[PDB]
C-alpha cells in the first residue's frame, strides 16, 4: 500500500504573530519544546522517524508502549516526544540528557493516516476530529486546543510557561517537509546562541557565557538556570579538555564575575533563553536551554 511512511518528512511552521487570529479559522495548539517525532504504530508495533528522516526507534524504548491500545488500528502520527521538568513543563535539555529512568512522553498533534486511509490531503480540522476519536481515553496523549481567540491563547500558553503557540489554520492540508503559512509559530521568549568561556562550581554552578568579537568573547553574562543533574556531568566531560588559564574575553571579567571561575577555550556553543539585552551587553534574565554541538563558535552572532 502505498503512504509511504519511510519518505515522509514533518510540515513545519512560519514566525509569526497569533494575537490576532480567530478561533474560527485557526487552531491554536501550545508548543511543546521537544524532539519532533512522526509515529507508524502498526497494530500495535511502533516506528519513529526523525524529522532528519530516519529511523530512530531504538533511541526511545520508553515508547514501545505508546500503541498499546490501538492494536486493532495502523495509524501514522505526527507529535512531540517531550520529557516534563518539575513544573510539568516539556524541557529540552531533560530531553537531550535523558537517562533510562527517564519518562519519555509522545504528545501526538496530527493524524497523517488511518486504516488504510491516507489524510495528508484531509483539512486539518477533520484530521484533528479523528484524531480524538482514535485517543478519546486511551494511553495515546493528545494535548487539547487552547481556548479562546490568538490573544487568549497565547496569554494562557504563557501562564503554563509553555514555549508558546502554534496557529494551524482548520481548513489546512499537511505538507510534508515543507515550511508552510498554514502553521504560525509564535514563541514566548527571544532566544541566543553563545560560546561558553568559563564555568563556576556549585560541579558546575554556572557557565559564563560570551558572543565573539575581534578581541574575543564580548561577556554576555552568566547562566544558571535550568541545570541540574545529569547534564553538568556531562558538562564537566566537555569542559575538561577545554581546560585553559588565558581568559577568552575581550575584557578582564569583573571581580564579580570571576568569582572562581576556571577559563575554556571558546569552544562549546550552547543556547539560552532572555527576556532582553542590557544597554551594555548582558542578557536580562538567562535561563538555559542546552548545548548546540552542531554549531561552532565563528557562526555564534548577536541576534
Ligand atoms: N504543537 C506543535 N505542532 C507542531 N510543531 C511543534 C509543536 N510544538 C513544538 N513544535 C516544534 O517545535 C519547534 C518550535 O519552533 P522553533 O522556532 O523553536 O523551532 P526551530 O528549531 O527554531 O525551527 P524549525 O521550525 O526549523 O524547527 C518547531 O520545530 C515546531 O515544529
Ligand atoms: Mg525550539
Ligand atoms: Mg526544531
Amino acid at each position: 500500500s502505498m503512504f509511504e511512511f519511510d519518505n515522509l518528512a514533518p510540515m513545519l511552521a512560519t514566525h509569526g504573530t497569533v494575537a490576532g487570529l480567530k478561533a474560527s479559522q485557526w487552531a491554536f495548539e501550545g508548543m511543546w519544546d521537544g524532539y519532533r517525532l512522526l509515529v507508524e504504530a502498526d497494530h500495535g508495533a511502533v516506528r519513529l522517524r526523525s524529522r532528519s528522516g530516519r529511523d530512530v526507534t531504538a533511541e526511545y524504548p520508553q515508547l514501545r508502549a505508546l500503541a498499546e491500545d490501538l492494536a486493532d488500528h495502523h495509524v501514522v502520527l505526527d507529535g512531540e516526544a517531550v520529557v516534563l521538568d518539575s513544573s510539568g513543563v516539556p524541557s529540552f535539555s531533560q530531553m537531550q540528557n535523558r537517562g533510562r529512568d527517564t519518562r519519555v512522553e509522545f504528545w501526538a498533534f496530527d493524524l497523517l493516516y488511518l486504516d488504510g486511509r491516507a489524510l495528508l490531503g484531509t483539512r486539518y480540522q477533520d484530521r484533528r476530529k479523528l484524531l480524538e476519536t482514535l485517543a478519546n481515553a486511551t494511553s495515546l496523549t493528545v494535548p487539547e486546543l487552547l481556548p479562546g481567540d490568538g490573544a487568549q491563547a497565547f496569554a494562557c500558553s504563557r501562564k503554563h510557561g509553555w514555549e508558546g503557540v502554534i496557529a494551524k489554520r482548520r481548513d489546512s492540508r499537511y505538507q510534508p517537509g515543507r515550511r508552510c503559512a498554514s502553521w504560525v509559530k509564535d514563541k514566548h521568549w527571544n532566544t541566543q546562541e553563545v560560546v561558553i568561556g568559563g564555568w563556576r562550581a556549585g560541579g558546575v554552578g554556572s557557565l559564563l557565557m560570551g558572543i565573539p568579537g575581534p578581541g574575543g568573547l564580548q561577556f554576555a553574562g552568566r547562566v544558571g538556570t535550568g541545570l541540574s543533574e545529569r547534564e553538568l556531568a556531562n558538562l564537566k566531560e566537555m569542559l575538561a579538555p577545554l581546560h585553559t588559564d588565558e581568559s577568552p574575553f575581550d575584557v578582564p571579567l569583573p571581580a564579580r564575575d570571576a568569582k572562581g571561575i576556571t577559563y575554556v577555550k571558546p569552544a562549546l556553543v550552547a543556547e539560552v533563553r532572555y527576556s532582553e539585552w542590557t544597554p551594555e551587553g548582558r542578557l536580562r534574565q538567562s535561563s538555559w536551554r542546552g548545548l548546540r554541538p552542531d554549531k561552532k563558535p565563528s557562526e555564534v552572532v548577536r541576534e
